Parts: C-alpha cells; sequence; structure tokens
C-alpha cells in the first residue's frame, strides 16, 4: 500500500515528539499523567495525576509551575486571537497545600501571564494594562492605567508587532531575579483599521465587521514607549511609577520599531531599535542609577548593525548573549564578506572581533557557559539546509568541536538543542533526513545519557507502506550553488517521465531544501500520485550569505521569481520529468511567487495554485514590506511597488490553469489581496477556479477546512495531471 | 452545402452578434411620441415626424449624456449625466435644464450634483428633486427651489425617496414622490430606519484602494427591525420664500398603525383626491384609504365610508403587493384587479362609497393587469387566449355591457406572436403593441377608435436575415397533469431535435412565490447556445407556488417555502426523463437567486435525480433575506409564528447530501440583496461535513454580476461546468 490522502489528513502515521521543559538544571517535566524526569538516571514520579483537578469542571490547556515550584498556573477558557495572541482564564494552584487559591485571583480574558523567573511573582496583561502579584493571593498591583482596546498596549503586542517584530503577543521582560519589570507600550492611535466581514455561526443573522488596526506599506506605523518598573518596591497606596527608556537620538529623528530587549544582568537591560526604513538599528545598553532611581544608557555604550545591500538581521537584528557580568556579548552579525557569524563585543569598545569564520552561517547561540559558547550552524559538509551543534572554547576560538554532526551521519543532519537551566545538560532534537530521533547528553563530558525517543513505533509503520525518498542536492547558476529538494515517488525510475510539483515560498531568508524528514501533503502526491514534488532555493533564499539572501532588497517579484522558473527549466533537463505536467503552488509568499510565476507567460508551467497570497505589496503589513521593499513612494520605491504586482500579470494567465484560495477571516494575508487578482483575471477574461473559505484565517486552520483545501487542492492537481 | 451550418456559440450571446431591436418611444400628448434614430416627434396617424433635437446640440456639453426627459410642455428638457448607480432602481446624478425655446443651457440656481431624484410635474415644467435625503422645488427651472424637507439624514430619514426595503420590495423605484395629475399637490413618502439594523460587507474597489471599504446599508432582514413610514402632501401653488413649506401629513388607518405596517401604493384620483393603500406587516391584510383634500382646512381627510379591505385567508395580498386601483375620470369609481371566490385574479369594479365590488372578468385564467381606460373601454392584459398563463394579450371591455370583450392583439399575427405589452397614448387614442411572442419581437401601432394597424415600427428583418442560415434551437410550451391539475413547462430543444435520442438537460429553475418560468418569449440567451451549441435539452417548471394560474397554484407554497415548489421542480425532472429523450444520467439544475436557492435544495435533498448543478446569488436561509419579501410568504421567524419552518428551510441542514453531486457555488461580494452571507454560510456548512464543491466569488460584483467583464466570465465559467459535467467536449 501507500501513504494516503487521508493518511495526512487524519495523521494515520504519527511522528512522536518529545517535548520537555526543564525545572532546574537538572530535572525537566513530561507528559505520558505529568512526570519529573532526572537528567541523570532517567528515573521518574508522576508530579501530578491525570485527574488531580477532577472535580475543576473546567478543561486544561496548560499549565504553568512557578520557578521555585511553589505554584502551579492553569490555564483554561483559551480563545485563539491571532499567530501567537490569545485570551484565558487562570488559577493559581498551591503546590505547598495541593489546592486553588480563591483571593484576588486572576481575571478572566486575560492576555498575558507570566512568572518572574525566579521565586513566584506575577505579571500579567488584562484590559491592555499591566498587573503585578508579589504572592498569588494577595492584591495585585496595578502597573499602567492607560490601556484602551484596539488602540494603547501595555505589556502586549498590537498586530504587527506580534506577526512581525516579537513573534510574539507578550512585551513583557523580567529582570533575571525578578527585580525590575520592563514593557513596552504601543500606541495604535493613528493606524489604519483593516475591515472584513466575520460570518460566525449559522444563527447569526447579520455578518459582525472585524476591524484591526493593521498599517499596510506606508502607513502611519504603532509608536512605541518603553518603561522599567520596580516590582520590589511597590507600594499599595500609591500608584506604582514606571520609569520610560526613551529611544536613543538617532532613533527618534523619524519613525522607529523597538525590535529588541534583552536584560544583561541584574541592573542591565539592553535594547534594540530598528529605524522605519530597516537598514539601521541600534543597541542601547542601560543601567540602573542608584541616588536618581532612573536608568541611563550611555551614548558611549552605543551599538550599531547597519546594512549597505539590504535590511539588518535575517528577519530583525540579531539578540545579544552577555556575558555573566554583562560587561561582555555575542552576537550573530553579517561579516565583510557577508556572512552571518558570531562576533564578541565589549559593552564599551565599538569593533568586536568574529569568533567564527567561513563560508556558512550560524544560524542561533544556543547556550554561553563561562568555558564554552555553544551555537547551532550549517558548516557540516558545506549544507546549507543541515543544521548541527557546535561548541567553541572561549579560551581558544580554533578549538570547535561539532557535538552532532557524527551521532548519527545517515539519518541525522538537522538538530536543534534544549539545554537545562545552567547548560549542565542538553536534549539533542534530530529532525534529520530519517525519523526524528531525540536524545538526552551530558554537557561536562559530551556523552550521550539516553535515547529519549526514537520513533519505532512510525518505523515499522512504514516498513508496511511505499514511502517516498528525498534527493537534496543543488545547480550551478552563475557559478552559484542553489539548492533543492525533491521528493520522489517510491520505486523511482529515472528512465520513465514523471509529472512534477513545483512546492514554493521562496521568501526573503526563506529555506525550501532541507535535511528534514516531513509527513505532509507532498509525501501522498509522490506516494500515491507519483508526482515529484520538488522545491528550490533561489536568490533571496537565507542561510548562504547576503550575497544571495539580499539579491531581492528592493525588488521583491523578480529574482525569487525569475531562479523558480530557471529551477523548473532545469528539472526538465534532468530527464526524468514530463515537460508537459509541470505545475506550482504556494502559500502566502509562496502564494505571490506561484502567481507572479504563472503571469510570467514562460510557457514552462501548466498549472498552479495558489493559497493566500500576496497580490501587491502596499496591501501588506509595513513592518514585513518595507523592510524589502521602501517606502511606496514617488521618492523611494513606488514603481518597483507598481511593477510587481501579480493584477498586471493578469493577460499571460490566458496560458495557464490557476486555483486562488483564500480564507475570508485572513487578518495576515487579506483576502483583499485575491479579490484584486480575482477582480483582474475577470477584467482581461481569463478562466480560473477559485476556492474562498469562510471565516478561516491565513492558516485556514480548522479541522475541516484544512481537509477540504487539500482535497480540493488534490482533485485539481489531479485533474491538471490527467491523473485518474 | 446551403443547409444552415451555423449555431448559436456562446461568443455570440457574449459579444451579442444577434441583435433584438427594440422601438421604445415615449408619448408626449395624445397622438406625438418620442423616438430615437437625434429626437424626433413621430406623429402617430400620418408617419410625418417633424425633428425635436439633433444629436449634436450637446457637444459641447462637456460630459457624456445618460438620459434625458422633456418637460410635458415640451419647453425645457432634462439632461442626466454623472449617472452612478446605487441599487436596482436608485442612483446618482448631475442634472442641467436646456430652455427648448430659449435655445441655451440654464446656468442660475442649477440642480445640485449628487441628486437622487428628479421629476417633473406631470403637466407645465414644475420640478420636484430630492438631494442629501431631502425634497425641493422648482416652480420655474432658473428661479431658487424651494426647500420643502429639513429631516432628510444619510440612512437614516428618507424623503420622497425609499430606502433599501422598500425600493427592492415594495414600489421597485427609488422615488417616493406622486405629483397630483395638474401638479398642484406633491404627495410624498418619508421613510424612518433609526433602528434598522446595518448589512455590511466589504468594497474593494480599484486595486489603487489600500484599504478595502466597508459599506454599511440600512437593511432589515426576516424579523429584524423595519423601517417606519409617514406620508405627506404639500401644495406646491402656495410655496412662499419667506416661510418653510408646510406639508400636510395623512396618517394611516388606525387598523394599520396597531402594529408594524406599509405603505404600499399611492395613486392619484383626481386633481383633490388620492388613494392610499396600506399592508400590515403579517402581509394577509391591506386597506386602501380614499383621500379628499378640504379647501377650507387646507388639510386632506379620509372618510371611513370611503375604506376598502384587501385581504386574504390562503397567503398573502396582491401578486408581490395589493394591486393598483385605476380611477374613473369623476374619482367616484375604480377598477382594480382582485382574486376571486375561487381564486383567479381579475377586474373588480368598485364604487367609492360601497364595500362590495362587481367582477367585470370570469374565468380559469388571470388579468395581468390594466392598462388604460376610457369612458367606454378598459383595456387589460391576461392569459385567457388559448387557455395559455404563459401567453399574454391585448384585451378590450365594453364597459356598459362586460359580455362585449374582444381581444385586439389575439388574431394579428397568431403564429409569431402569442405575449404582448401595450403603450397607450396620454388618452388611449394610439397604441403600440411589442410583441416579444413565440416569434421575432414585433413592434407596431394602432389607434384604437377601429383598432386597425397603423404600421410596423420594428420587425426584426435584419435578424431574421442573418437568423435564415443559423441552427436555431425550437420551443415546445405544453403541460403535464398532477394531482389533477395541469403544470406547464418550456423545453429549449436542439435543432435537429430526435425523440429517439437520449439528450442530457438542464433544468433552469426559478420557482419563487408567483413566478414564470414557462412563457411564449423569444429570448436569446444562455440557453439557446446550450440548445444550438452543446446539444443540451434546457427545460424549465412552474410547478406550486407559481403565478397566474389562480391562488390554488400560487398560496400552495405559503408559509412553506423551500417545499413543494422545491419538490415539484425534481417531480418535473422525472417525467422529461420519462418522456424518452432525456439521459437521466446527465440532468442538471441551475438557478439565480430565489432559483439557486431551489437548486441548493434540490441538490441536497438525496432524491438522485440530478448529477450536478450551478447556484448563483441564492438564498440560503430565510433569516438572512429582508422583511418585506421573506414575510410575505413565510411569516415572522418567532417560536409563536414560524420559526419551525425558518429552521427547516435552510440549505445548510442539507449539506450532507450534497455528497451525490457537483456543485458550482457562485456569488458576487458586494451583493446588496442577497449578501455574500448567504452563499458563505452554504460554503462553510459543505465544508463541516466534507463535500467537495466549486466555488467562484465576484469581486465587488452585486446580485446581477451585470458587469460587462463579470458577466461574460460566470458565463463561461459555468459553461465549462456544465461542460463538463455532461462529458461535453
Ligand atoms: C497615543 O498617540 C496619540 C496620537 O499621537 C495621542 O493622542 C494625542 O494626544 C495629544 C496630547 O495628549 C493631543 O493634544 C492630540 O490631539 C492627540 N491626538 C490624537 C490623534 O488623538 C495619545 O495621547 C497617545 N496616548 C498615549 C497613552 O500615549
Ligand atoms: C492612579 O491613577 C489613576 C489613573 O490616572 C487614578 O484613577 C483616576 O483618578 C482620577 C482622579 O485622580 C479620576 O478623575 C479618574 O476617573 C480615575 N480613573 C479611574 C477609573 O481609574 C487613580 O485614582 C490613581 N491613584 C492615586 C489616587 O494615586
Ligand atoms: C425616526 O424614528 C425615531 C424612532 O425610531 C425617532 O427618534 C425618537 O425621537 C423621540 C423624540 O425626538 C424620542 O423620544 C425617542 O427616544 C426617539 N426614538 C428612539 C427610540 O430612538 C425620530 O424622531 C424619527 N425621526 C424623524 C425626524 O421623524
Ligand atoms: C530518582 O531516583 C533517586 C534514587 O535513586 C531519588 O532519590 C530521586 O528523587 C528520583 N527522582 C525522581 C524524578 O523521582
Ligand atoms: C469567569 O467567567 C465565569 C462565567 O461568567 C464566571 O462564572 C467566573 O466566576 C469568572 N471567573 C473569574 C476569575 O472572574
Ligand atoms: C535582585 O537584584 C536586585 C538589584 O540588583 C538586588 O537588590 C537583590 O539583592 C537581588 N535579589 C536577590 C536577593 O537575589
Ligand atoms: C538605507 O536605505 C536608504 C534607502 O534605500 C539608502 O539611501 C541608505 O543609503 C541606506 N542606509 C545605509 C546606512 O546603508
Ligand atoms: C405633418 O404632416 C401634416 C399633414 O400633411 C403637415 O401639415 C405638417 O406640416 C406636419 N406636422 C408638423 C406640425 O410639422
Ligand atoms: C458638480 O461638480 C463639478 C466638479 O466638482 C463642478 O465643477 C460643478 O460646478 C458641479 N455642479 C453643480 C451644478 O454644482
Ligand atoms: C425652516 O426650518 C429650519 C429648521 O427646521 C430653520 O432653521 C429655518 O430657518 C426655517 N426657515 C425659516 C427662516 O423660516
Ligand atoms: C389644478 O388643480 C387644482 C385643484 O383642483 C385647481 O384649483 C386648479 O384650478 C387646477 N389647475 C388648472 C389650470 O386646471
Ligand atoms: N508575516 C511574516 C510571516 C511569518 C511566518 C510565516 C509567514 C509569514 C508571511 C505571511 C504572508 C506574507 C509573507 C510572509
Ligand atoms: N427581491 C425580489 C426580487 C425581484 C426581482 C428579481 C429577484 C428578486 C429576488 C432576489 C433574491 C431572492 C428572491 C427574489
Amino acid at each position: 500500500k501507500t501513504y494516503t490522502l487521508t493518511d495526512y489528513l487524519k495523521n494515520t502515521y504519527r511522528l512522536k515528539l518529545y517535548s520537555l521543559r526543564w525545572i532546574s538544571d537538572h530535572e525537566y517535566l513530561y507528559k505520558q499523567n505529568i512526570l519529573v524526569f532526572n537528567a541523570e538516571y532517567g528515573n521518574s514520579s508522576v508530579f501530578l495525576e491525570n485527574s488531580t483537578f477532577d472535580e475543576f469542571g473546567h478543561s486544561i490547556n496548560d499549565y504553568s509551575i512557578s520557578p521555585d515550584g511553589q505554584f502551579i498556573l492553569l490555564e483554561y477558557n483559551y480563545v485563539k486571537q491571532w499567530r501567537h495572541s490569545y485570551t484565558a482564564s487562570y488559577d493559581i494552584y498551591d503546590l505547598n497545600k495541593r489546592q486553588l487559591i480563591t483571593e484576588e485571583r486572576i481575571p478572566n480574558n486575560t492576555q498575558w501571564v507570566t512568572w518572574s523567573p525566579v521565586g513566584h511573582k506575577l505579571a500579567y496583561v488584562w484590559n491592555n494594562d499591566i498587573y503585578v502579584k508579589i504572592e498569588p493571593n494577595l492584591p495585585s498591583y496595578r502597573i499602567t492605567w492607560t490601556g484602551k482596546e484596539d488602540i494603547i498596549y501595555n505589556g502586549i503586542t498590537d498586530w504587527v508587532y506580534e506577526e512581525e517584530v516579537f513573534s510574539a503577543y507578550s512585551a513583557l521582560w523580567w529582570s533575571p531575579n525578578g527585580t525590575f519589570l520592563a514593557y513596552a507600550q504601543f500606541n495604535d492611535t493613528e493606524v489604519p483599521l483593516i475591515e472584513y466581514s466575520f460570518y460566525s455561526d449559522e444563527s447569526l443573522q447579520y455578518p459582525k465587521t472585524v476591524r484591526v488596526p493593521y498599517p499596510k506599506a506606508g502607513a502611519v506605523n504603532p509608536t512605541v514607549k518603553f518603561f522599567v518598573v520596580n516590582t520590589d518596591s511597590l507600594s499599595s497606596v500609591t500608584n506604582a511609577t514606571s520609569i520610560q527608556i526613551t529611544a536613543p537620538a538617532s532613533m527618534l529623528i523619524g519613525d522607529h520599531y523597538l525590535c529588541d530587549v534583552t536584560w544583561a544582568t541584574q541592573e542591565r537591560i539592553s535594547l534594540q531599535w530598528l529605524r522605519r526604513i530597516q537598514n539601521y538599528s541600534v543597541m542601547d545598553i542601560c543601567d540602573y542609577d542608584e541616588s536618581s532611581g532612573r536608568w541611563n544608557c550611555l551614548v558611549a555604550r552605543q551599538h550599531i548593525e547597519m546594512s549597505t545591500t539590504g535590511w539588518v538581521g535575517r528577519f530583525r537584528p540579531s539578540e545579544p548573549h552577555f556575558t555573566l557580568d554583562g560587561n561582555s556579548f555575542y552576537k550573530i552579525i553579517s561579516n565583510e564578506e557577508g556572512y552571518r557569524h558570531i562576533c564578541y563585543f565589549q559593552i564599551d569598545k565599538k569593533d568586536c572581533t568574529f569568533i567564527t569564520k567561513g563560508t556558512w552561517e550560524v544560524i542561533g547561540i544556543e547556550a554561553l557557559t563561562s568555558d564554552y559558547l555553544y551555537y547551532i550552524s550549517n558548516e557540516y559538509k558545506g549544507m546549507p539546509g543541515g543544521r548541527n551543534l557546535y561548541k567553541i572554547q572561549l579560551s581558544d576560538y580554533t578549538k570547535v568541536t561539532c557535538l552532532s554532526c557524527e551521532l548519527n551521519p545517515e539519518r541525522c543532519q538537522y538538530y536543534s538543542v534544549s539545554f537545562s537551566k545552567e547548560a549542565k545538560y542538553y536534549q539533542l532534537r534530530c529532525s534529520g533526513p530519517g525519523l526524528p530521533l531525540y536524545t538526552l547528553h551530558s554537557s561536562v563530558n559530551d556523552k550521550g545519557l539516553r535515547v529519549l525517543e526514537d520513533n519505532s513505533a512510525l518505523d515499522k509503520m512504514l516498513q508496511n507502506v511505499q514511502m517516498p525518498s528525498k534527493k537534496l542536492d543543488f545547480i550551478i547558476l552563475n557559478e552559484t550553488k542553489f539548492w533543492y529538494q525533491m521528493i520522489l515517488p517510491p520505486h523511482f525510475d529515472k528512465s520513465k517521465k514523471y509529472p512534477l510539483l513545483l512546492d514554493v515560498y521562496a521568501g526573503p531568508c526563506s529555506q525550501k531544501a532541507d535535511t528534514v524528514f516531513r509527513l505532509n501533503w507532498a509525501t501522498y502526491l509522490a506516494s500515491t500520485e507519483n508526482i515529484i514534488v520538488a522545491s528550490f532555493d533561489g536568490r533571496g533564499s537565507g542561510y548562504q550569505g547576503d550575497k544571495i539572501m539580499h539579491a531581492i532588497n528592493r525588488r521583491l517579484g523578480t529574482f525569487e521569481v525569475e531562479d523558480q522558473i530557471e529551477a523548473a527549466r532545469q528539472f526538465s533537463k534532468m530527464g526524468f520529468v514530463d515537460n508537459k505536467r509541470i505545475a506550482i503552488w504556494g502559500w502566502s509568499y509562496g502564494g505571490y511567487v506561484t502567481s507572479m510565476v504563472l503571469g510570467s507567460g514562460s510557457g514552462v508551467f501548466k498549472c498552479g495554485i495558489a493559497v493566500a497570497p500576496v497580490s501587491r505589496w502596499e496591501y501588506y503589513d509595513s513592518v514585513y514590506t518595507e523592510r524589502y521593499m521602501g517606502l511606496p513612494t514617488p521618492e523611494d520605491n513606488l514603481d518597483h511597488y507598481r511593477n510587481s504586482t501579480v493584477m498586471s500579470r493578469a493577460e499571460n494567465f490566458k496560458q495557464v490553469e490557476y486555483l486562488l484560495i483564500h480564507g475570508t477571516a485572513d487578518d495576515n494575508v487579506h483576502f483583499q489581496q485575491s479579490a484584486q487578482i480575482s477582480k483582474a483575471l475577470v477584467d482581461v477574461g481569463v478562466d480560473f477556479q477559485a476556492m474562498w473559505y469562510t471565516d478561516e484565517d491565513h492558516g485556514i486552520a480548522s479541522s475541516t477546512a484544512h481537509q477540504h483545501i487539500y482535497t480540493h487542492m488534490s482533485h485539481f492537481i489531479k485533474q491538471c495531471f490527467s491523473l485518474p
């Protein structure tokens, strides 16, 4: 038998995870029941039983143990908002007594909650204001009084900061020992609202209009203010006093963003700010002052990170990792040859020294100790789509050890890591070419303690199914390596001609050719329909240096689009591809590129599917769009904004079969974007197929809609490929 | 060859290869009408037409002239430009006035931009116009206008113009202004939408609009808060530029003010007598008031003795609304189509001071409309000829002798003409007949004194020439017996139709209350193409709920929408397949609006009769459609009325059954009538039960999906879907 659409949609074959949350430097929690595990022995006692909260009445979505292990926070009444944001009810459970607190409870509709990093202090956001609980059963102190729905956000992000800047709803930062609470304040007063209908359940007589403050390209952005409150000197008599830290003079001169918050020590915080033109950012290092109670960020302690060839950072400037004394830090920046490497900074000195070098990139700094910096990179075998954990000796930068490279080179070439509280242990997460493998390691000697999850259950289930394989490789274009992957049908025959589906994203810093094992739609297409599904990382793609990544700076809808067409041409020349049956599909940026490709009039592609595509860049949000496109003004980049629309390519869609799909409640890529594509196609008399999804957002992630869209897409591709 | 090789193609339909010529005229007097070659004044009797306005006269105008309107006295012309469509009847335009005698544009005190309605008095050249929701009157075109109302408020208070629901469902017009016969009085309605909830939807506009617009329209859905209505009459002769105008309120009868009600008809009877019809929100009870002007009061008074009640125990009253009265010259009598004791609609003769009327027509057929009445004759359209409800003829009944009824149009050309409408001159001395009948449309002129044909105005001979060579389809108009009742169907049959072959069939459905889809009208439409080119039979059926056949058939679906009319369409297809020439592996159904709903209900019925179908802008559940139309047939969506059937006749509840059929669902996103909502709820329900189907939204299109480009796209799209459903290459 084969891996079917049903298998994909119903998860017949499930990849087991081994999700753990470190509680200390040698203990971690795991759900089977919730057990505590020992890293030394692997023994486990039950921490809270299957039904410890039986007579609760509510359904528990998640939990959060306080750092000192004295209280547990139960989260229920989960209502998803955007990508990361949501609302929930909360209860505090005294662990020393095993009983829910009933006094001064956390209110319903709480936007964000968090423990302080030590002890059991609590900070939550409710109705856009910040409250603090020193003790779970004591009244909370109100920190901010300016909270206003859709307008002022204290300690939580607005739509655009949530999606594009912090990848989080929270804008609350505890100092390491919980003394200070730092937060951001966002003002959306003059930011225009995107409006769309929400139809809701059949019983709703009149559709509801959703209105979300959302800055599209070149519109009025939110403004940001930054505060730090002392949670140890809180009065129950007077209103708490918040100390503002103003953005540096180089940022105040125009529109800007707060793009990073990172505490260095107990009395030192680092903030990164980004100009609206995102090629200039500044890091301030701010110290708490004694006989003034204020925060001072010495002009001399400013660190500038700018780019001559593009934007700054992969998606934002990278975060700093301070040494314990906070007089030094490490961060990933692109070197003089454009490759992202770790640079070592002195709090006071302008120049940093690079501690990594080469024609590969550091992905992330993972942990810092007294003697070692740990990082993940794609250095192993010059493969940008592999991921390995390396150890770098701080006293000698040349002494670099790959901790994961050789553990299982056959099945594992893509690792992530999770260190214990003080990096004494680490769990390795291999998502590698073979089935995922989760292993525990002692960092003192780098030996492997034990296998946590090996997916042998999946492994034997899969023994009985004709499974596809992955070919990961590169082609040469202009004396440059460009990587691609193919999901090849089972019993693949080089001498026979297969239909090929080109799976595209191709956004700036994207990577679609990697060593990750996946069970997805492509898996079914290859396994059952005998379709090759290819992906390709061309210009604009990430983790290969700025020469490649910055190629599309200010030129979205050009090189990354052309390169996808070129990749398909190269794939025809591999001899096992039926060039009468090449297709392309993508979601979001992938939707855009698919559409741009189908409208290019290249003649390479028979058909395509665009899901929730951007159709023109003025329709998309400011932070993301302007990062690559600049501003849509006559003095900046209007001409290319005007040039890079799918609408302008409508005529060329006469040569191809198109499917356009979009959820009507997409807060991210607004239905508007597809509504304009469809209108333009109609206006030039192009026939095509469409599908809207009522009330689905950008994820089209309802169990039923998810199943419906993939089913619908399968029929379209099978129809396009003459597959019965 | 030399035999017909051509067919009527999809391109022919979309590009208008074969154009039907019309002959639209407008009577100016009792013996002259206007026409357009250039604007001429044809003399009806001789044919001599002197030139009235050359095409060039407005070349220097600087704007494209959408329409024109000559004052009743031919002294002034109204030029309409900057036309901006709103709903089905409503729009906005600029207006200028050209003095026909003085030969130039009036520049002083011009009608403002964004005028909602303009109209001449029926005699002379008084003017009434609505702007910013208020009424203004110009006694002369170049003088300052008199402001009648001061209460107009966008979306809240409408003066002399209807709100959404009154435009669409009650008056079929934007104006709520009615001049008295000689222009002395200007009657108007005033609607109040303060608590009517707003439908809201996105308008995407030109691609240069960065943020979509949200359109907000006061629109009462079934059971919602309705607009209130007040009625006024102002004397335009006693206007002054020193005091504000005095509007005299005419209140509704107490039997109406007791609960929610509507004004459904306004009809002047004389210079000093107006008749109002009012309808209760439960639309089974209506009251006509008849109101004389009082000379000493300066007020209007409706005498309770002259009050007339029209009701129905079986359904609603009127075909879509209570019928309009047609008054005798003295205004002491009127004629009015009402349903007789056995449910057939006929002309009843009423006396102003009397309760009981006398029926002037009888029979198992119906009067469609009263068209004209004189001292000696009443002229009306009916479907009596050959007992064919889908046929239409002009009849003449003698007022002094009801047994003397003459058919004026029946026998003119019986073979090509079986469906007529009429246009009478100002005092019925001449009339134009429009034959749309089985053959090519024919326009003729007549004098009513001797009823002889004066001339052929337009005979569509150019089109007859072009068609002489193309394999056109034929129409079969016949009936079937069901529960010993005749139900009529039509078939657009492919050329060289062969009884022995098995053709695929498309059920073209509408099936709304008082609908008629089986008639004698000649049409060049999508159905023409399907038959001519694709060899598909496209049939239509008038089952229970349909009109022009009596209340027995028409009221069968009262309070029961989505039942018998739906069931009868399914039943029809069974009959068609059992006629022997239908391939019942290939039966499709398609409809728009109510027809979209019926399509959806049929596809979701689980009958197994249909392979596929297309629903365009369908209603999906009655709580989503407007109060006036829905409640007419469905009552209130309340537990103590009809909530049960409201909840029971949604297409959503039938989602599961769509697993058995190929479905295409189409809807314009800016549909102000049947909201996109209705399809959005259908789609969600089909997604929820894992049914695959096909969809197409039309960005910024409304209920008509009428844009040149969109119109062509949807028909191309549907053609592909139907061709693939039927395995047609
Ligand atoms: C959020 O920003 C808005 C817009 O800048 C601020 O509103 C202005 O406040 C000033 C002084 O209070 C007034 O004089 C202006 O007229 C306001 N403009 C508008 C558009 O409202 C608002 O004060 C800010 N709120 C916070 C809490 O910072
Ligand atoms: C802390 O600050 C808040 C908001 O600034 C105060 O609450 C307001 O108090 C003023 C008078 O001082 C009233 O006019 C407002 O109506 C109050 N707003 C609300 C509902 O909070 C609060 O009293 C302050 N606490 C003190 C006394 O320091
Ligand atoms: C339109 O109708 C509304 C009611 O729907 C009228 O508003 C009322 O006005 C009176 C007196 O001004 C108030 O007592 C009521 O509270 C209002 N009604 C409600 C409930 O809103 C309004 O006057 C009408 N408009 C006009 C000018 O006719
Ligand atoms: C693991 O085992 C030791 C005894 O060998 C015990 O003291 C410790 O508490 C255990 N930890 C857990 C997680 O139960
Ligand atoms: C949260 O909401 C529910 C439902 O209204 C209510 O019964 C409960 O008391 C609320 N809990 C809190 C913490 O306010
Ligand atoms: C936390 O840091 C603050 C500020 O430096 C300091 O006063 C305090 O000692 C620390 N708390 C403890 C007891 O760890
Ligand atoms: C940042 O971008 C602007 C606009 O593209 C450009 O003119 C400027 O040179 C850039 N600044 C830096 C510091 O590279
Ligand atoms: C129409 O014809 C009549 C009769 O022959 C003629 O006298 C007249 O000039 C024409 N009509 C007008 C008023 O132009
Ligand atoms: C209508 O608008 C145009 C353009 O704004 C203006 O020139 C013209 O005078 C206006 N017409 C009237 C009669 O107000
Ligand atoms: C007419 O009515 C309005 C308000 O209803 C008033 O403002 C206006 O001045 C009145 N006209 C005069 C001057 O009589
Ligand atoms: C129009 O009607 C009014 C009301 O009956 C009357 O006073 C007036 O004389 C009429 N006008 C003419 C010129 O017939
Ligand atoms: N908004 C940045 C982002 C982050 C994660 C995934 C997708 C996207 C995205 C959506 C739409 C268009 C371009 C990117
Ligand atoms: N609103 C009555 C009407 C009149 C003319 C044409 C269609 C319709 C209509 C639209 C939607 C649903 C039911 C009827």
